[PDB]
């Protein structure tokens, strides 16, 4: 459902805008969450990531996740079955252990091997109820993640391009980053009305047929 609400949007958008040759010209100076890194170790463990505002997440293969904050002190996790727990990391219950230091891993992996994918200023408060992965999806193309709020990005592995759909002030947004990991943001309202570009477009197209899987 979370999922059918941004493939509405996003099929209304691509099945309403015009052609265009360049992508819009309005485009907008803001943050919010979004994953500059991320690592797949689904074959052992399970999908990290992290976000803007260095949160560290992590999906594991049994359906739970953890997060580490961003003070990397405290940890949030939920059970496959939705139960939520909080402590800090150090202190950590017998039975949470081996995930915390795999949380652990997957932190000092993506700061020490991986960098930011894209200029996106880091978002200094996330305040709402926080962000979990709920689902993602790889095929010979693309990332694709979604998020417990909405926030819906796929990534291209071919030239690190990535397209990152949220909404903000009860408004949807489309960020394009691209092969020099410039971002550019624009209203959706305004790609309906202006278009885009083929090269966007495409990978508007490729990202919906993920999120129909």
């Amino acid at each position: 459902s979370v999922a059918d609400t941004v493939a509405r949007v996003l099929r209304g958008c691509l099945e309403n805008m015009p052609e265009a040759d360049c992508i819009p010209k309005e485009q907008l100076s803001t943050s919010f969450q979004w994953v500059t890194k991320w690592v797949d170790y689904s074959n052992k463990y399970g999908f990290g990531y992290q976000l803007s505002d260095h949160t560290v997440g992590v999906l594991f293969n049994n359906g739970a996740h953890m997060s580490l904050l961003p003070d990397k002190k405290t940890v949030h996790y939920y059970a496959e079955l939705g139960q939520c727990s909080v402590f800090p990391a150090t202190d950590a219950p017998e039975q949470f252990i081996s995930q915390v230091t795999v949380l652990k891993y997957f932190s000092h992996y993506m700061e020490e091997n991986l960098m930011d994918g894209g200029d996106l200023p880091s978002v200094t408060d996330i305040r709402r109820p926080r962000l979990y992965l709920l689902q993602w999806l790889k095929s010979d193309k693309a990332l694709m993640m979604l998020f417990n709020d909405g926030t819906f990005q796929v990534n291209f592995y071919h030239d690190h391009t990535k397209i990152i759909i949220c909404s903000q002030n009860e408004e949807y947004l489309l960020t394009y980053i691209n092969e020099d990991r410039i971002s550019t943001t624009f209203r959706l309202t305004t790609l309906l009305m202006s278009g885009c570009s083929s090269e966007l477009k495409n990978r508007m197209e490729y990202a919906l047929n993920m999120l129909l899987q």
